[PDB]
């Protein structure tokens, strides 16, 4: 029957279609992530409903132990399926059932061009340029759990300025534009910023290999049918077709 | 009780160890893959016992559909899990249940270094240089059921010449190394290759974006749990540390 789908908004994954007309259920949406839905609500054949997370997040633990955001839809069996850039993490495939990833990615830095920095190891022996990550983040929880000694260095650096961290990538990135400050974002996104602002550029390689996955209940029945129909996309050049779609901006 | 995994030789991934002692069970074996499912029994608390897949096969479908090799071992239950350079794809994942990837990849050519050659669409473009690849890999399968124009093509000559198809990495090394050929193999391979053979080299980039995952069978407990401690030996670049150490060579000029 329908699926209940949880996401959030996020460029260019899922976001809210520009219209004359007032727009209502699911073609309120439109992204990478949408058409990536309606292949695979196709190839499985099911229907679905798009709902969007009340609190706007995609899923951390407090103190409790409890998670919030996407990851504690699918724990409470409130939604069937999470589609968003939503990183495969150990702690989070410990929580819920992640599909094999849709697509690969790693943890850059963001900064404008015309800077002697071009690695990780140049913010870390520096003070004047500032650097943070979205607080709660898997980019966050990488360093704060982190035990190589380059990112304890940024953990500390961070954990120690509170303003360090944004609450989300489009404080990041204007404060990557209107400050001396380098945002250390997943390499996507990157990608997608840097052809539309021509000042903003990558700094150095990826430091780590992480990739999106597409988010089920922990044990859910849709999990390895959608792994296996994403399998399909992948052996066929329609993800790279897909994302060349959303990615290309009006150039540099 | 103690876990059987299958696996074969193939380097750097699994390898006879050498030493002055006869020796005997797990003991036999060393590489990557062996790195891998020692760190995979500590994490997980485990024993296990390796078995070489006797028809030397990874695993392909005939025409009714049956298995062979690794595959068709999960498949009867006959291993528990298989630990092996085995491909991720939509095929095989219908029949057995995948940890999430340990290492990722892709296709690429092995050629030797003097050639004007540079991309895939230099080898379509002419028919002198004979190409290939395993027969009934992971690798063939890709070019068999693509549809990109320069793709077709290049399955178009395989099929033409059946010879052109070798039945493992080492005869298909072995031709480029004796004859005017052309490899189509997984990237990982070519980067231990090449920095020993200094003749031979990575033409173009990667075709497609694959990887290598650790098979179970159908419903097997272990594949999540596998998939959780892979997920955090990447996240503290532990898989990292082990490629390089397997990967290395003398490093050709
Ligand atoms: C945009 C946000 C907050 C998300 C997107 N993927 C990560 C996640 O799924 O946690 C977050 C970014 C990061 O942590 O670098
Ligand atoms: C060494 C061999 C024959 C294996 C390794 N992985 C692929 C597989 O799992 O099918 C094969 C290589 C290839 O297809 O080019
Ligand atoms: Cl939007
Ligand atoms: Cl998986
Ligand atoms: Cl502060
Ligand atoms: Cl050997
Ligand atoms: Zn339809
Ligand atoms: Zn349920
Ligand atoms: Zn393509
Ligand atoms: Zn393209
Ligand atoms: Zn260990
Ligand atoms: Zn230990
Ligand atoms: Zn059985
Ligand atoms: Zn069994
Ligand atoms: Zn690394
Ligand atoms: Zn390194």
């Amino acid at each position: 029957r329908s699926l209940i789908v949880t996401t959030l908004l996020e460029e260019p994954f899922v976001m809210f279609r520009k219209s004359d007309r007032t727009l209502y259920g699911n073609d309120r949406f439109e992204g990478y992530c949408i058409d990536l839905l309606k292949e695979l609500a196709h190839i499985l054949g099911f229907s679905y409903e798009i709902r969007l997370v009340e609190d706007g997040k995609y899923g951390a633990q407090d103190d409790k132990g409890q998670w919030n955001g996407m990851v504690k839809e699918l724990i409470d069996h409130k939604a069937d399926l999470a589609v968003a850039p939503l990183t495969i993490t150990a702690v989070r495939e410990k929580a819920i059932d992640f599909s094999k990833p849709f697509m690969t990615l790693g943890v850059s830095i963001l900064y404008r061009k015309g800077t002697p920095i071009d690695s990780a190891d140049d913010l870390a022996k520096q003070t004047k340029i500032e650097y943070g990550a979205v607080k709660d983040g898997a980019t966050m929880t990488f360093f704060k759990k982190s035990k190589i000694s380059t990112f304890e260095k940024m953990w500390a650096f961070m954990s120690s300025k509170p303003s360090a961290l944004v609450k989300n990538n489009e404080e990041g990135i204007q404060r990557t534009l209107t400050a001396d400050y380098a945002l250390l974002m997943e390499s996507t996104t990157i990608e997608y910023i840097t052809q539309r602002n021509c000042n903003l550029t990558q700094i150095g390689g990826l430091i780590d290999s992480k990739g999106y996955g597409i988010g089920t209940p922990m044990g859910s029945p849709y999990r390895d049918k959608i792994t296996i129909a994403i399998l399909q996309l992948q052996e066929e050049d329609k993800l790279h077709i897909m994302k060349e779609k959303w990615w290309r901006g009006s150039g540099c």
